[PDB]
């Protein structure tokens, strides 16, 4: 599943995974550390909305 960063756009693919900030590919947002920021502009996890209807 895809999630947006609701604060500069960043999408947070599951299957990318990312692996720059130590999180490999096929990591559920959900099991994303809670520390976990977004990798661009560094919003916290409550930020992101899931990409569904
Ligand atoms: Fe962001």
């Amino acid at each position: 599943a895809k999630w947006v960063c609701k604060i500069c756009g960043y999408i947070y693919d599951e299957d990318a995974g990312d692996p720059d900030n130590g999180i490999s590919p096929g990591t559920k947002f959900e099991e994303l550390p809670d520390d976990w920021v977004c990798p661009i502009c560094g919003a916290p996890k409550s930020e992101f909305e899931k990409l569904e209807d």
